[PDB]
């Protein structure tokens, strides 16, 4: 009632990331029942923070009564980006596809990678792990949706003060490189590298071969893509390495000719313009369709076999097909010619007509 | 009488919002008959300050005699915006369309949405509640008045003084990016981008996400109409959370091919000169009364149906529109095609001819 002061404190800061927390599962951060969400969600912040460089967020926890008891929604800044549905006690069990025979536990859906899951009691692991399941916990079930959340949002996780902590980190290491980047290259330059590595989902673990790459190649050119382009050719080892396998053959597609060269026209035409894009899209012939028709079975198609998917693309043209790949394709690989070692031999699929 | 020196303190400043309060409703502030325009007030400023971001201004409360005893008027930076009519002790209920029935309340309006209102006595209100109308005290039907009031003219309520305190606020998350945002748009160029954000009404809670995408894109253009779309692409999530519901399918109007076209001349031709318009208005070809006219219609034949009224346009006219449905519609929403994200798939209801 004496709020008579109301101060811009009194205005509540956004987070990243937060959880949403309905009634049936409140009892996963009270602290007492074995608490997972205060555990459990730091191995997954800290079991990819390790893997991908930088320290990801601190996942924040609040209880909306808005919603449903027995439901959680994840936000990314301000608000909901997936929302869940937990069953009452009932633990949650995945068939690969490996797996054979069911278990009486009512049917769901994996919340992380759309496939079918069977909620089942905590007595009849046994029955899951002897016929082969993928039984889990509440609050994993949780713990893997705000990972694979993380893994692909990892793009706006990344903030204008991280880049701070990178160069901090980077001089504990070679303490003479960073005093010799960060006056090549202004944060705000930085970062839309960082930006444009962690979009394709590029680990940033080793920084010094990182920053040695930026240093050396931003005497030509400070644009966060070709940059983003020469830092990817330097970790080409890495990259492969995270995509495929150690095996070293290699299979994968390719543009086809035709329309491989039919794009090539597009990027040539829009040069006229002081590069209007800087290569995510400077023309759409109405072949968006096309992509957005074929990149899901492009997907799809190599997952009739089983094997990982791969792209193969003109570097000209890198940079561009990532941002269809990020967002039709839950799932996808666009690697140019020169990203990829000369020790690795791949093999072509075919086409894209 | 010995006031020999008058200074310029004598003189009273202004201020943005005030309350006039006529005699039969005085008591409402006295902080003694549980004086509510200390409380709701403070509920409306703090449950809408909050969600809007910025610390909106001190509502002050004058009581000018030269008005009818039971009449109150709301005042925007010196003057009248709104004047409503208060019963004398008859408690006032609305029925949104889905409650029947009515009860012996003296008719009269909402000063709210333009609804119709029975002024029912104290007593009446289990006939209301147990009938399923929205009845309200005296002080709440204030309250909501203020509260859309400030929700409409949110610009002018964002001093040139705030721009300081949202940087501390945002100092406070990341202080680097302030550090690098001030050296980047001066406070006057901040603003401006600010108040192209607040007049359609979009939340600035999430300021780092903000100042960072003012901060990328301030190489470019320093004109605070392509800073604010940039803004706006960057909180598209955020945008149609707050437009429309999370359902992804959506619906909403677009531009008749032929009217969107004809528009884009008028464009083309004003960009002979400096772009003496920043995108508000270039050019007027007497289809502005086309405009007035069907704007209402355009929010009416959407509430034919019930859902929330949206408009798509290209986002080369986005910012003109803006300003139409700012003035002629109550209410409305003009979205770009790159300001919706790819996930929530939306359905076109028709052009406009």
């Amino acid at each position: 009632e004496e709020d008579t002061p109301l101060t811009w404190d009194d205005i509540p800061h956004v987070h990243t990331l937060s959880l949403a927390l309905g009634y049936r599962l409140v009892h996963l951060v009270n602290k007492d029942q074995g608490a997972p969400l205060s555990q459990r969600i730091r191995g997954v912040r800290r079991n990819l923070s390790e893997q991908v460089g930088f320290l990801l967020p601190e996942v924040r926890i609040r209880d909306n009564l808005s919603l449903k008891p027995n439901q959680y929604t994840i936000s990314l800044n301000g608000e909901v980006i997936e929302q869940g549905f937990i069953e009452p006690e009932r633990l949650m069990a995945i068939a690969v596809g490996d797996t054979y025979g069911e278990i009486d536990g009512i049917l769901g859906s994996d919340p992380a990678y759309q496939l079918p899951a069977v909620w089942i009691e905590h007595q009849d692991k046994a029955k899951a792990l002897n016929m082969g399941y993928q039984v889990v916990d509440d609050g994993t079930v949780i713990a893997t949706h705000i990972s694979k959340i993380m893994k692909t949002n990892l793009a706006e996780l990344f903030t204008h003060d991280d880049v701070e902590a990178m160069t901090q980190r980077l001089t504990q290491q070679a303490p003479k490189l960073a005093e010799a980047l960060a006056a090549a290259l202004n944060p705000a330059q930085q970062l839309k590298v960082y930006r444009q590595l962690l979009l394709d989902q590029v680990p940033l673990k080793d920084i010094r071969t990182i920053a040695n790459t930026m240093l050396e190649s931003s005497e030509n050119t400070k644009d966060p893509i070709l940059l983003a382009a020469d830092v990817r050719c330097a970790l080409k080892r890495t990259l492969v390495n995270l995509i495929a396998g150690q095996k070293p053959e290699l299979n994968v597609y390719a543009l086809s000719d035709e329309l491989e060269q039919m794009l090539l026209t597009s990027l040539q035409q829009a040069q006229a313009s002081g590069t209007v894009v800087l290569d995510s899209f400077p023309i759409e012939p109405n072949i968006l369709g096309q992509f957005q028709q074929n990149l899901p079975l492009i997907r799809q198609q190599l997952k009739q076999q089983g094997l990982p998917p791969i792209l193969l693309v003109m570097p000209q043209l890198r940079p561009l097909l990532a941002r269809y790949a990020r967002t039709f394709t839950q799932g996808l690989a666009v690697l140019s010619y020169n990203e990829i070692p000369e020790n690795k031999q791949i093999n072509v699929v075919g086409n894209l007509g």
